[PDB]
C-alpha cells in the first residue's frame, strides 16, 4: 500500500504550522518530539515547559483574568467571533494537523475543525446571554436575583483522539464567561495545539485583549499534574480516555468537568431498518479507528435478526478501505501507536477464549508498508454473554455483537457496564424507542433513537453517568460548569426585622 | 430559672409520640439523647451499624426502582402530604428543635416553618422539572434535553439546622424521582426520628413505597459507610466527603460552613446596620452558616459603630430558649465554649481589643450548660484568627477607607457562603455586587448575612463547597441530564458535514 | 328516572349556603338560574348593570394598588388557603357543576380537583414568576429583565367548564399581582357564585384586601362594559372581543374553541383507539373545546374502524349525570339540539352517510331536556360542515392514503386547537410532530384531543385564537416585562460605539 | 452654513447602492421618489409595487417559507451569518444611506448599521436554541414536551427615523426562526431598502437558500394596507410614530409585534450627578434631532436642583452644533420634512400659551442656505405643570422641564403620560433608584438608572407599554413571538382511561 513517508508528513505539518502563525524556529528544541501515527516516527523535537512554567503561565492567566472578567461579555464574545473567522480562513491547514497527529480521515479531520467554528458561532450567541433569574422575594420593599460571575483561570486537559474541537468547546465558553485558559494538549499531539495558540494570539492582538487569555503547556505528566493542583485554577476541564483528577481537585476545593471514557451500545430490534442500521453502525464503530469515546463497542441484537445483521456487518467490515488517511479513498486510518495495537489483539484472543468468534477483521494491514505504524481492519466478535472483556473497554475497533429477546434485556444489557456514556436504538416501533429513552431505559448521558453513539453536534450538553464522570460541555447551559451563582438579595426599605421585635437603636 | 430537665426529658417524649414515634421501638443504651438547655443527657437510644447502612440503602434502592417511574406529579402529591403533617405538628416538633439545638422558640418555629414551605415549592416543582428541546443541523431529526432520577441520596445534616436542612433535601429529592438515607448529628436524633415517622405516615397515606426515607442514628463508622457507599450516587453534607466521593465517580452538594463579613460604608443607616448586625451575629448564639461574624467599617465612623454595638452587646437578653424574653440562648456543649474562649483568647493576643461579652453568663444555674454573652473584639488587622471561622458569637471589626479594600478584605478568606453591604450610595451597592466585587456565594444590600429565602439557591463558594441547596434550579443536582436525538428521516446524516462513504 | 326538579334545586340550595353563599342577598328577578337535567329554571337571580360593572373595575383596581406591592410568596400564601377550601368543599362544588353544566358525576370532580392542582401549582409560581439577569456591552453597567402585576383582568368564561377556567385564570392572576374581575356565563352563574364566596372565605382568613375578585352577574351588556374598560388591561376570554381590546391598546387571552381530529394510521393498535376515540367525541356530550370532532383513517382499515365505532357508539349509556352508570349527560338546551340536528342534516345532503347516534332519548322523561346519542358521520371529503364546528357529539370519519394528506386534511379547517395520531410507527409519530406536521397548539400521539394537563400551557392556533393557559409560562401574560439597565461607572458610555462630543 | 447641494448627495446615494448590489436601471421609475432631509430635495424617481404586486409577493414568500421551515435552525443561521459579514464589509455604504434618508450624523448611522451586526450575531447563536421545555406528566408510561414551529410569512412596517435596525431586528431572528419576511420602508427612506435587501439577496445567492426569503415592497399607503390586510401573514411587526395595525390583525386573527411611539421622561433627584445627568440628557433630548420613539421628551427635576439644572441645560443646548450630518463636527442635523417642523414650531407655541417659558431653541437655522430642509436648534421649555401639550408626543426636540418634591409625586408625573416606552432616574441614592425600578415605580416597558432614554441595546428586548402598543422585539426571547408553541404528550403505555371503567373492544 502507499503511505505517506514521514519526510513528506514533516513537510506538510511544517507549511501547516507556518501558515496558522507558528514561529518554527521559537518552538523546536531537543525535549519533547512531536510524531505521527501515520509512519509511527518521529517528526521533530521541540521545547519543553517545566512544572515550573506551568506555575508562571497560571499566575500570567490570573493577572488577564482580572482585566477580562470586568471586560464587558459581548466584547469577549466579539474577540471569539475574529477566531471563528480565522479558523474558517485556516480550516484545512488545522485538518491537516489533525491528520497529522491524530490518524484522521480528511473527512473526519475537517468535521473536528468545523466542531470548533461552530461552538464559537455559539459562544458568540452566548455573550449576550449568559442568563442568569430575577425572581420575587417575600420580604416586603426587597427585590431578589441570580446572577453569574467569571470564576478564573481554567485548565484544559485533552487527549489525542479530538486535539483542537475538545479545546474548542472548553476555550470558546471560558472566554466569553470571562475565564482564561491554561491547556495542557496530550503529548502525542502538540503541533495542533501550537497552531490553535498561534491563531488565538492573532484574534487576541486584533483586538486589544490581554496577551495571557490563553496558553498552551508543553510537556509529560508532572506538566499535567501541576496544571491540576494549583491553587490558582478553580475549574479543572479534563477529557479523554485522568480517573485520579477528580478526587485531587476535590481536595483542594476546586471544581472539575469530566469526560472519561465509554463503552457505548445500540440495541438492534425486530423492526429496525438494516440498512440505517449497518450504515451507522459502521460509521459508529469504525470511524476514527473505533478511538473515539463515543465509540460503539458493544450491539445488543434481537434474536430474529442476529444472523442476518452479522452477515451484513461482516461484508461491511470486509469491504472497508483502509489506508493512508491523506487519500481520499481511505475510510480507516491507523491507530495511535504499538501500545493500542497490542491492547486491541490481547482483547479480541481474551473474547475468544471467553467463548466469542472473530467474524471479521481485527488483522494487521500492509505491516511492511509502514513498519512503525498500525493500520488494522475492524474487528466483529459474535459474542455469548456480556463477559468480562466486553465490559472493559479498549480504545481500538471492536464490536461485540450479543443477542436479547425482551427490550428490558437489552436495557438492562446496555447498562451493565461501569461506563455511561452514549447509546442508541435503531427501531420502527414508536413504543420501542421512547422505552428506551425513558428514565427506566439506557442510563446514559446520550441516548439516541436511529442513530448511533458517536457524532454529536455541538447544540446540545455532551458528556455521560457512571465511570464516564458526569461532566457536561459544549451546548445547552454548560457554561453555568464555567461561571459561579451569586444570590442577591437587595433592600430598598430601609428598615430590617427586628429579633424578638427589640429595637437596639 | 432554666427549664428543669425532668420537664425537658418529658415535654421530648411527649412531642415525639405526637409526631408518630413507638419510644419503645427507638430507646435502648449506645447512644443517648441529650439537651444543651441543661447539659444533660435526657434517655438512651438503640444505634445503627454499618451493616444497617448497607440493609438501608438496599431497601432505599428497591424503593428507588418503584418511585422513579412514578409521576412527578404524583410524587409531588406525597410531598403535599407531608407539609400538611407538618402543619399539623408544627409546635411539637419546634418544642424537640430548642430541645436538642438549643435554639429560641421563635426560630424554632420558623425552622419547622422552612420546611412547610419548601414541601409547597417542591409541590410545584413536581410539574416543572425542566429541560429543554432546541433545533437540531440534521434534517428531519429531532434534539431535546430531559431529566431523570438518579438514585439514593445520602443526607448529612448538622447540629444547628435539624430539620430545616433535611427537608431542603427530601423535598426536592423525592419530586424528582429520588429516595433517602438520612444520616442526622449525633447530637439531635430525636428531630430525625420525629420527621421520619411524619414522613411515613404520609407515605402510609399515599401508598407509596415504604423506603423512600429512612434515618440511620450512629457514630462516625454509620456516616462513612454512607458516603462509601457505591449505591448512593448524590452525598449532599451540610455544616472528606468531596474527594471520598469523588474517587468513586459519586456527586456531591457540600456547604461546609462560612467566615461572612458585611461592609458598613459612611453613608449606611446606623440604626438599621446596628440592629442588623446584633442580630446576624448574636442570633442562633453565632452558630448558624450565616452568621456574621466580621464586620468591616469605614474608619470615619467605626468609633460611633463600635461604640454602638458595644451597646447593645452588653444588653442582650441571654437565658432559657423556652422564654419568649430570651434574644441568646446556650452553646450547643462545653467544647463549643472552650473553642470560643480559645479564640478570642487568640484574639487579644494577636492585637485586638475586648469590647464587650465573652462572659459566662449564671454557671451556677445550670453548670452543665454554657450561655456565653456574644463577644464584640476590634482587631487591628485580619489576623490568622479573623480568617478561620470559630463556631460562636464572636463578631471582629476591622476597618478600612477605599470600598476596594473592603470588598479584598471579605474576599481574603478560605470560606465563601455569604456577605453584605450596608450603604445609601447606588454605586457602592452594585461595585459590591459586580463581577469584581464580593466573591460569595450570597451577596446582598442594606440586609445582613443570613438574608435567604426558599425561593433562591443556597450555598457558597471556595471552602464553602460549591454546593447550592433548595430554590431556583439547585433541584438539578438530584437528577441525571440526558441529550436524546432521534432521526426520524429514513437515512443517515452525519454531523459536520462528515462523509464516511466510499 | 332522571332526577326531580324540586329534588335539584334543593341539592343546589344546599351546596350554596354550604359554600358560603347568602341565598337572601343574591335572590332576586332579572336572571334565572336553571338546569339541563330537565330544562327547568331553579330560582331567580338578581343582576348587575354596566354601571355595577364600572364599580366593580373600581374597587378591583383599588384593591390592586396594594396587592402588587404585597410579595407574590405571601400572595401565594392566600391561594393555598384557597385550594384548601376548595379541597374541603369539593363534592358541593362538583354538584353546582353537575347542575348547571349537565356534565357527569366524575367530570365535575375532576373539574374541581383542577382547580385545586392549579392553585397548588401556583403557589410554586408564587417564588418563580422568573425574569432574566444578562451581560451589557458596556463598562460598569449592569442589565436584566424583571416582571410586574399588571392590573385588573377580566375572565369570560363559558358554560360547559364554569368553574376550572375561572380558576386556570384567578390562581395565576392573583399570584402575579392582578385581581379579578370575573363575568361567567349566564347559563351557569351558581357555581360562579359559589367560588366566590370561597375565595372571599380564603381573603378573610387572610387578611388580604376584599376586591381581589368580584362576580358580575348579568347579560350580554354586562359582559361588554367589562370589554372595553378602560383600566383593564388583560380580557381572558374562552368558549368580537379580540379587536374591540386591541383598539383600547389592552391584552387579550382568547381560546375561542376547536374542530379537533385524530389520525388514524395502518399500524394504529385499533382496541386503544376505539375506546380514545370514543371518549374524546362522547365526553362531555361533545360539548368540550377539545371534544373529538373529525376522525381521519387510513383507506385501509376505514371499513373495521367504522364498524367498531359504530357498534361501541350504540352501546353509550346515556341518562342522569348524577347516576355512575352515565356515561352521556344532556345537551345543555334546546338550541344546542336543533344545532346538532342541522348539522347532521347538512351533512347527509353533502354526501355524508349516518351511520350510529344523533337520536334524542327517552324524550318523555323529561321533555324539556336534551339527551342525545352522539352521531357518527361517514364523510366523502371535508365538506363546508366538517370544516365548521357544532357544538354537539358529531364524530366525522374520512379516509386517507399518504400521512401528508391526513396532516392537510388536520390543518385544513379554521380552527387549531388539537389533534392526535394514533400509530405504532415511530417515524409517522415524529412526522406528525414536526415543523411541517399538525398545527395546533396540541399535537398528542396515541392519546386522544382531550390530552392536556395543569403543566402544559392550554390554548390553540389560527381561529381558536392564539392564547395560553395555565401551565408552563402563560403566567407571563398576566404580566408586564421590564428591561432595566443601570449604571453605576460615574460616566456617560453610549451603546454601538455612538458618540455624541463636541 | 455649508450644506451638501442634492446633486452631490444624488451621486454619494447612487455610489453607495451600487455598492451594495443595487441594480439601479431595475429601480428606477418615476411612480414615486427618493428624497433627502438634508436639502428637502427629490433625488430620483423609483418603480412601485401595486397592492396586487403586494399579493405576488407574499404568496412568493409564504411558498420560500414552506420550504424554509423544514432546513434545520443552524442552517438558517449560516444564512444570517452571511449577511452579517456582508453589513460588516459594506458598513460605511449603508451609514451613508441612513444619513441621506433619515438625516442622522456619521456617528449614529455607524451605530444604527451596527446595531444590524450585533442583532445578526445574536441571531446565528440563537439558531442553536429556540428553547422549548421537557417536564414531567401525570400520566404513566406517557412524556410531555413543548416545542417551537415556524410561525409564517412575517410583514415588516418601519419607519423613517431607523430606517435599518428595526427591519434588522425582526428579519434576523424571523429568518432563524424559520420565518420569511415581506418588508414594507417607509415611503420616506426606501434606498436604504434596497440596499438592505441587495445584501441579503447576495446572501441568499452564496448560500443556495430559497430566494423568496426576504422581499421589499415600495409604495404609498395603499401598499401597507394590503400588506396587513392579507390572510397568509400571521404576524405583523409595525415599529414607528400604525395605531390602526391592532384591532385590523385582531379581527382576521393575527398576531401583532407594536411599539407605536413614546412620551419619555427622566427624574433628576437631589443627589444627582449633574455633570453625568446633563451629558446623558443632551444626548438622550437632541440626538436623531429628537426624532426617536425613545427621545427624551420630558425632564422632572427635583425643586432644589431645578435651576442649576436649567442653566447648565441652556448652555449645553446654546453651543450644540448644527449642520450638515455628513460634516464630522455636527451633532445635529436636519427634521425630516416641512411638516415636522409645523408641528414642532405649533408645540413651543401652544407650550407657552398653557405658561411655559421658552429657555433655549426651537429657532430654524440657517433658512437660507437650504431652503427646503428644516434644521432647528433642540427646545427646552420650563412648564408649570403637566399641561396637553406635555402629554401629546410631539416628533421634535422639545425638551419640557417639570419640578417635584417626594418621590412618589415624580413616579406619577412620569406615569401620567398615555404612553409607556421608556423612563430614566438620575440619583446617587441606593434607595431611589431601586424604587424606581419597583412594582409601583416607573410603568414604562425600559426603565434605567443613571442613563437616558435612548440608545438601548440589543440583548434586552426593546418595547414598552400602554398607548406604545405592547410588543417586544429584538432581544431576551423576543424571538418566541416569531414562532409558535406546540404541546406535546406521547403515550407510550398502549393504554387509556377507560371512561366510567367502560372498555368499548
Ligand atoms: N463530536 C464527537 C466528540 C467525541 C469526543 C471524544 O471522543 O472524546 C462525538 O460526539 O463523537
Ligand atoms: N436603539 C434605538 C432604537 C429606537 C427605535 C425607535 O425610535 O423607533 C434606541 O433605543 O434609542
Amino acid at each position: 500500500a502507499a503511505i505517506s513517508g514521514t519526510d513528506e508528513i514533516r513537510a506538510r505539518a511544517e507549511q501547516a504550522l507556518t501558515r496558522c502563525g507558528v514561529d518554527l524556529t521559537a518552538v523546536k528544541g531537543d525535549a519533547l518530539t512531536a510524531r505521527t501515527p501515520l509512519t509511527g516516527a518521529d517528526l521533530f523535537g521541540l521545547r519543553a515547559q517545566t512544572p515550573e512554567d506551568v506555575d508562571r503561565a497560571v499566575e500570567a492567566a490570573h493577572t488577564a483574568f482580572l482585566t477580562w472578567r470586568t471586560t464587558p461579555a459581548p466584547v469577549r464574545g466579539a474577540l471569539v467571533k475574529r477566531f471563528g473567522e480565522l479558523l474558517t480562513e485556516h480550516k484545512q491547514d488545522l485538518a491537516d494537523l489533525v491528520t497529522i497527529e491524530a490518524g484522521k480521515i480528511r473527512s473526519e479531520a475537517l468535521g473536528e475543525v468545523q466542531e470548533m467554528i461552530d461552538i464559537c458561532d455559539f459562544a458568540v450567541g452566548l455573550s449576550r446571554q449568559l442568563y442568569g433569574r430575577t425572581m420575587p422575594t417575600e420580604r416586603p420593599g426587597h427585590r431578589l436575583m441570580e446572577t453569574w460571575h467569571p470564576l478564573g483561570v481554567v485548565g484544559v486537559i485533552s487527549a489525542f483522539n479530538f486535539p483542537v474541537a475538545v479545546w474548542a468547546w472548553n476555550a470558546a465558553v471560558a472566554l466569553v464567561c470571562g475565564d482564561t485558559v491554561v491547556w495542557k494538549p496530550s503529548e502525542l499531539t502538540p503541533l495542533t495545539a501550537l497552531a490553535c495558540a498561534a491563531l488565538l494570539d492573532l484574534a487576541i492582538a486584533d483586538a486589544g485583549a490581554p496577551k495571557g487569555l490563553n496558553q498552551v503547556v508543553v510537556g509529560a505528566a508532572d506538566v499535567g499534574e501541576r496544571l491540576v493542583d494549583s491553587p490558582r485554577v478553580p475549574l479543572v476541564s479534563a477529557t479523554g480516555s485522568g480517573r485520579a483528577v477528580g478526587p485531587r481537585v476535590a481536595a483542594r476545593f476546586g471544581r472539575t468537568i469530566l469526560e472519561l471514557g465509554g463503552n457505548n451500545a445500540a440495541v438492534v430490534t425486530p423492526s429496525a431498518d438494516l440498512d440505517l442500521t449497518v450504515n451507522a453502525a459502521v460509521f459508529a464503530a469504525a470511524g476514527t479507528a473505533g478511538q473515539r469515546c463515543t465509540t460503539l463497542r458493544r450491539l445488543i441484537v434481537h434474536e430474529d435478526i442476529a444472523d442476518t445483521v452479522v452477515e451484513r456487518l461482516t461484508a461491511a467490515f470486509e469491504r472497508l478501505p483502509i489506508g493512508d488517511p491523506f487519500q481520499d479513498t481511505t475510510l480507516v486510518g491507523p491507530l495511535v501507536n504499538e501500545a493500542a495495537f497490542g491492547r486491541m489483539r490481547e482483547a479480541v484472543e481474551r473474547a475468544t477464549a471467553e467463548g466469542g468468534t472473530l467474524c471479521a477483521g481485527g488483522e494487521r494491514q500492509f505491516p511492511d508498508a509502514a513498519p512503525g505504524a498500525y493500520y488494522v481492519r475492524p474487528a466483529l466478535v459474535r459474542m455469548p454473554a456480556q463477559t468480562a472483556v466486553v465490559r472493559e473497554e479498549t480504545f481500538a475497533p471492536i464490536l461485540y455483537v450479543l443477542t436479547y429477546r425482551d427490550l428490558d434485556e437489552a436495557i438492562r444489557l446496555n447498562n451493565e457496564v461501569p461506563q455511561g456514556l452514549s447509546a442508541g436504538i435503531f427501531t420502527a416501533d414508536q413504543s420501542e424507542a421512547e422505552r428506551f429513552l425513558a428514565p427506566d431505559g439506557a442510563d446514559c448521558g446520550i441516548a439516541n433513537v436511529n442513530i448511533g453513539t458517536s457524532g454529536a453536534e455541538i447544540g446540545g450538553a455532551f458528556g455521560g453517568e457512571k465511570e464516564t464522570g458526569g461532566g457536561r460541555e459544549s451546548g445547552s447551559d454548560a457554561w453555568r460548569a464555567y461561571m459561579r451563582r451569586a444570590t442577591n438579595t437587595v433592600n430598598y426599605s430601609g428598615r430590617v426585622t427586628l429579633a424578638q421585635g427589640v429595637d437596639f437603636s
